[PDB]
C-alpha cells in the first residue's frame, strides 16, 4: 500500500574497509561505513595535486601549452624512491607541455610527473605540499593531511573516504576543465602506452566519467568514482578494497544502488520568488523572498510529487532597509509530513528606506 512509498532500502554489504556514497549537487550522504577513519590515500593524493594545479591554471598562473623543463628530482630512473611505482618516465632536459604532465598525473598516476608540476607550480615540493594542505583547510576536511605530491607512502599523511569524496566533489565543481581529463582511458608518453586503471570507465551499465585509483599494500585498493544519470551525479569513495576487481565491483554496487533508489531534485533556483512578505519603512511594500543558492535535494526516487515546502520568519515584521540576500527565515522541505532539509530564506532584492523627497532635492544636496 504505502509502506512501499515510505520504504527505506537496505544497504548492500561492501567488501571494503571504508566507503561513502554522496550526491554531488545536494551533498547528501546516501551510505557510509567508516567514512571518517583516517587511512592512507595512496595515489588518491594525486586528486589534491590535480586540484591545486587546476586552481593555478584557473587563475591564469600558467597555460596548458607552457613547456616545463624536467629537473633532476623528477628524473624517473634517477630516483630509486620511484622504484616499483607508476611513472611517466621523465628525464632531465625534456620540455614537456603542461597538458601532458597533468595527464601523466591523472591518467598514468606518474609520480615523477607530480614532482615536475610541483616545482613548476610552486617552486618546490614543500611549497606545493603547503598549497595542498592549505586547500585541505579551505575545504574544511578534518581527517586529511598531505606530506607528498604523489601519494607515495609518507608516515604522517592520511585521509578518509568522506574527505576523498569531498575532494572529488571539489574537483568536479571548482576546476571542471581539469576534471574532464579523468574520463580518458589511455595516455601515451615517450612511446609508452599506459591505461587509466579505473575499469569503471569501461563499464557501459554506468556513465562513469570517473576520478582516481590508488593502491599500496598498506592502503589496500582505493578508488574514488563518479557517475551521472541524466543530471543526477553520484560520488563514491571506497578505501581498503581487497582487490582491483573487488574495489570496482563494490563501487559499482554503491553507484547503481544509489541511482536506483534515490533521485536529486532542484525545487528552487536563485532569484526565483518562493514567497512574498509585507515590508515597513520602505520604498517597496513587499519583499520578494527566495534563496541565494540553488536548492538540490536527494529524495527517494519517484517521490518528487510528494515533496512539500513551507517557511518560517525569524521576526514578526520585516523593517527596511533590507539588503540583497539578507536572511529573514527558513524554508522547510518536508516528505511525509517530516522536514527532510532546511535552507535559509533570503531577500531577493535589496529594499532601502522610504525617502520620498523631491528627486531634485536629493540631487541638489549632492550638488
Ligand atoms: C598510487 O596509489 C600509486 C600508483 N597508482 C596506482 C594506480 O593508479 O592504481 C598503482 S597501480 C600500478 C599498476 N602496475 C603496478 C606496477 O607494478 N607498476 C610499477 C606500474 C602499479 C600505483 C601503485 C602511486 C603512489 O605509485
Amino acid at each position: 500500500d504505502l509502506n512501499i512509498k515510505t520504504m527505506i532500502p537496505g544497504v548492500p554489504q561492501i567488501d571494503a574497509e571504508s566507503y561513502i556514497l554522496i550526491d554531488y549537487n545536494s551533498g547528501k550522504v546516501l551510505a557510509e561505513q567508516n567514512a571518517d577513519v583516517r587511512r592512507d590515500p595512496a595515489s588518491l593524493t594525486k586528486m589534491m595535486t590535480s586540484y591545486v594545479i587546476g586552481q593555478a591554471m584557473k587563475a591564469g598562473k600558467f597555460k596548458e601549452t607552457d613547456l616545463v623543463t624536467i629537473g633532476n628530482d623528477a628524473w624517473a630512473t634517477g630516483n630509486p624512491v620511484f622504484k616499483g611505482s607508476s611513472l611517466m618516465f621523465l628525464k632531465p632536459g625534456m620540455q614537456v607541455p603542461v597538458s601532458q604532465l597533468i595527464r601523466g598525473i591523472n591518467l598514468q598516476s606518474g609520480n615523477d610527473a607530480c614532482v615536475a608540476m610541483a616545482d613548476f607550480a610552486a617552486g618546490s615540493q614543500d611549497a606545493f605540499v603547503g598549497l595542498m594542505n592549505s586547500y585541505v583547510n579551505a575545504l574544511g576536511l578534518k581527517n586529511t593531511h598531505f606530506q607528498t605530491v604523489h601519494g607515495l607512502d609518507a608516515d604522517g599523511q592520511y585521509s578518509s573516504a568522506r574527505d576523498m569524496a569531498l575532494i572529488g566533489q571539489a574537483l568536479i565543481r571548482d576546476v571542471p576543465n581539469e576534471y574532464s581529463i579523468y574520463k580518458e582511458k589511455e595516455f601515451t608518453f615517450n612511446g609508452i602506452r599506459q591505461l587509466n586503471r579505473n575499469g569503471l570507465l569501461w563499464d557501459n551499465s554506468l556513465n562513469v566519467d570517473g576520478i582516481k585509483t590508488g593502491h599500496t599494500d598498506k592502503a589496500g585498493y582505493n578508488l574514488v568514482a563518479s557517475a551521472t544519470e541524466g543530471q543526477m551525479r553520484l560520488i563514491s569513495a571506497v578505501m581498503g578494497g581487497r582487490t582491483f576487481k573487488g574495489r570496482e565491483a563494490e563501487s559499482k554496487k554503491l553507484l547503481t544502488w544509489g541511482f536506483r533508489f534515490f533521485e536529486t531534485v532542484n525545487p528552487l533556483k536563485v532569484g526565483k520568488e518562493f514567497a512574498s512578505e509585507p515590508v515597513w519603512f520602505g520604498d517597496s511594500d513587499r519583499a520578494s523572498l527566495g534563496v541565494d543558492k540553488d536548492v538540490y535535494l536527494t529524495i527517494p526516487r519517484g517521490r518528487m510529487k510528494d515533496l512539500k515546502a513551507s517557511y518560517v520568519l525569524n521576526s514578526s515584521e520585516l523593517h527596511a532597509p533590507l539588503q540583497k540576500n539578507q536572511v529573514v527565515g527558513t524554508i522547510n522541505f518536508q516528505l511525509d509530513g517530516k522536514t527532510i532539509e532546511q535552507r535559509p530564506l533570503v531577500v531577493l532584492q535589496e529594499i532601502p528606506e522610504g525617502n520620498f523627497f523631491g528627486k531634485i532635492i536629493d540631487y541638489i544636496k549632492l550638488m
